[PDB]
């Protein structure tokens, strides 16, 4: 099977190849990569010769492919994307950004929640699959138990997102953030006897100072938060605390019939891991032995940490996940609110299950038809 790789050599399209490479995916397709900076020159080899870079922008040589798994993001798909449809392409085209997303003729993928969705569409027709919002795959990643089986009413989500989730250049001036905050204050952390609230009163005066490397970011998220993602909407909620209802319905097939999600998408300086803290409104008042069951076993990716401190901070930090796919959810327990008021903590790295696993697990997918 002729498969193209485009934007492969991003952020995120390099995440894709190493875990590629892990699970053998080059070793039932015949890949094609392209690039838009230098074709002709040699292809990568991952495992395989794969020949030399094409022409990410040629539509002809495109047509040519069964397959395209694109990291390349929006800008991009929205030129070639259409192009390539009219051109009467009926390939399956493999997406990360979001501008499918929302279309009727594409399936947003997620298989260990919605393989049923998704081979419905295979042999249906469908041949635009697009991965979701980081935010909500690894939502639903966690809480994949309870909303299967429509048992949540509501759901209200406030989310810790790392930086990666920006772009790789945000990672970079987080942790040049980091490096300029301790420069200000290096020798007087030295002298253990120094006078903490003059290590505050320079560190605030640096991230103040303009000279504060706030280019990507245009504020400091070293040391402090930014409580906005995305655009501003028509209604109060931004892009970001928007992509949370629309998609996360759009998997669990029930839009005429939409669970409601809404919260505070806020950016914390972590590196690649997403966290939320949500207030999950459950119909039936269910036991939390039974909660865990549910959440436990809808997939092998999940991991349940035991409500107790000590572990939970070992288990469910951005410290303990980052690079791994496990999708830790803890500090499970019943509200102050009634036993049909779930409290629930959970951690997942965004690069990885938020972004391009789904990417490669559909293809597999696809494939075992």
């Amino acid at each position: 099977m002729r498969v193209g790789l485009v934007g492969w050599r991003g952020m995120v399209g390099s995440v894709l190849m190493q875990r590629m490479v892990e699970e053998r995916d080059f070793d039932l397709i015949e890949p094609v990569f392209f690039s838009t900076s230098q074709i002709g020159v040699p292809a990568p080899n991952f495992g395989k010769d794969a020949g030399m870079l094409h022409d990410a922008f040629d539509i002809e040589s495109l047509k040519q492919l069964d397959a395209v798994i694109t990291c390349q993001g929006g800008s991009y798909t929205e030129k070639v994307y259409p192009a390539l449809r009219q051109a009467g392409w009926k390939g399956y085209w493999i997406d990360a950004a979001s501008t499918l997303r929302m279309d009727k003729e594409a399936i947003i993928t997620l298989d260990p929640v919605n393989l049923k969705q998704i081979l419905h569409g295979i042999h249906h027709g469908t041949k635009t699959f697009v991965g979701g919002n980081c935010t909500v795959s690894l939502m639903l990643m966690a809480l994949g138990g309870l909303y299967e089986r429509g048992l949540v009413e509501w759901m209200s989500a406030m989310t810790y997102q790392a930086a990666s989730g920006a772009g790789a250049q945000n990672m970079r001036e987080l942790i040049s953030q980091m490096g300029v905050i301790n420069d200000a204050v290096s020798s007087e952390l030295a002298n253990p006897a120094s006078s903490i609230l003059d290590i505050d009163k320079k560190v605030a005066e640096t991230m103040r100072s303009g000279s504060f490397p706030t280019d990507n970011f245009g504020v400091p998220l070293a040391g402090s938060l930014i409580p906005w993602i995305d655009v501003k909407r028509d209604n109060g909620q931004s892009k970001e605390e928007w992509k949370a209802g629309v998609e996360a319905n759009k998997i669990l097939g029930l839009q005429d019939s939409p669970v409601p999600i809404d919260g505070t998408c806020v950016r914390i300086g972590a590196m690649r891991c997403h966290s939320q803290a949500l207030t999950i409104k459950l119909k039936q008042n269910i036991p939390l032995d039974e909660i865990e069951e549910m959440i436990a076993t809808h997939n092998d990716w999940v991991k349940v940490i035991p409500n107790e401190r000590d572990i939970t901070a070992r288990e469910l930090t951005p410290a303990k996940v980052t690079g791994t796919l496990s999708v830790p959810v803890g500090r499970l327990r019943k509200m102050a609110m009634g036993d049909d008021f779930l409290n629930a903590f959970t951690v997942g790295d965004q690069l990885l299950w938020g972004a391009a696993e789904p990417l490669r697990r559909t293809l597999r997918i696809i494939l075992a038809e």
